């Protein structure tokens, strides 16, 4: 129902804000994945704040929210970080206060790594906008999940799902026509930028494969802990 | 091969494509789901090299950078390939002429439920958007390109990338061409080319998904090295 103005202002309000990290003490590579640990589940509670400030996303079920945060979260993550490294070749900055480089992953995720930094160059020789890129991340969260879910709710659920993500598409084309951009130049750029989306879901897939192998009891948000997150008085 | 129209870059393509193998069993003998599965990949590996080669601006590639495009997307090409073949199937999965299960079938692989379902979901979507043979052939090249292309700054891979993406373009005006063609408004066109690519991102998952399981396979042959392509393509 938005304008593609109306929709850009909307996900521009709702973003995140940047969190930090840990004591000035010595440094020590150990103590890594507990940084980060800290850090992402802390990050968390804010993108649940974001999620339902995406038009159209609290539209949806209670369950088919959590469906998608449980698909989408650590790409989320990851976009974000790709995002504000962008800036910063050839390292990642995971906070403002931690900002690391290839030899410095080398503490059991440097194919991870590398694989973030060539997302970041990409973004940076794209010269990726601000506003394309929070259209990119409300993407992520309304698609990752919406080919895992018969019944006519269901069916409802897609289909709306299916019309926001109609509606962000208009918007990424709207953005790159005000740039000045050709109709060829768009089309060409707006596949540029989905087909990033695809190595973004790689990366996640790799993430969370480290993560499971922890085998730790609470290193995946459970299902019942994003819906505590998302049912909200 | 980056002077070619849109509809030279569709006849190329689709005079590229590979032929639908058959599963290799006795139909004599009662009715080895993943033996079966693993020798018809083996076999379909093959003519997915031969078709690598006709897919216009991959042969202009170094040997190395052909490798390394196909180590990362030849799961993924077979997925999409046995999701178009299961389209008009609904709730079954057309492995082969000869080999078409349903979602029960699959339970007889750890984890292979979680992908039958996935794939078989990905074949209503495919259904439920009408894909044509023409897209279909569009996005099996896309992919083809573009899932190890994030995986350099030495001149001559800096050219290779260049061309890569030069050559991606190319097919992101074909798949708008044949959108125009079939009288496609201006804005159904890119919502279109939006949805097409955002089912490749699911594609990737479900590899990721089928080479987790066979690398948690301790064979030494069942994931093809970068030697075993090579060999194949040069
Ligand atoms: C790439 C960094 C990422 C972490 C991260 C990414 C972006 C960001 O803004 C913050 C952190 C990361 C690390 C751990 C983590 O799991 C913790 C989750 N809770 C839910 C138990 C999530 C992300 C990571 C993920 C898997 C393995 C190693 C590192
Ligand atoms: C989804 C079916 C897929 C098989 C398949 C995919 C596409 C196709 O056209 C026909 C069958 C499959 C299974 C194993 C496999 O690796 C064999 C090892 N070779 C590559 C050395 C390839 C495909 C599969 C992948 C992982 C585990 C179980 C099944």
């Amino acid at each position: 129902s938005l304008t593609a103005d109306q929709m850009v202002s909307a996900l521009l309000d709702a973003e995140p804000p940047i969190l930090y990290s840990d004591p000035t003490r010595p440094f020590s590579e150990a103590s890594m994945m507990g940084l980060l640990t800290n850090l992402a589940d802390r990050e968390l509670v804010h993108m649940i704040n974001w999620a339902k400030r995406v038009p159209g996303f609290v539209d949806l079920t209670l369950h088919d929210q959590v469906h998608l945060l449980e698909s989408a979260w650590l790409e989320i993550l990851m976009i974000g970080l790709v995002w504000r490294s962008m800036e910063h070749p050839g390292k990642l900055l995971f906070a403002p206060n931690l900002l690391l480089d290839r030899n410095q992953g080398k503490s059991e995720m440097v194919e991870i790594f590398d694989m973030l930094l060539a997302t970041s160059s990409r973004f940076r020789m794209m010269n990726l906008q601000g506003e394309e890129f929070v259209c990119l991340k409300s993407i992520i969260l309304l698609n990752s999940g919406v080919y895992t879910f018969s019944t006519l709710k269901s069916l409802e659920e897609k289909d709306h799902i299916h019309r926001v993500l109609d509606k962000i598409t208009d918007t990424l084309i709207h953005l790159m026509a005000k740039a000045g951009l050709t109709l060829q130049q768009q089309h060409q750029r707006l596949a540029q930028l989905l087909l990033i989306l695809s190595h973004i879901r790689h990366m996640s897939n790799k993430g969370m494969e480290h993560l499971y192998s922890m085998k730790s009891k609470n290193v995946v948000p459970s299902y019942d802990l994003l819906l505590e997150m998302l049912d909200a008085h």
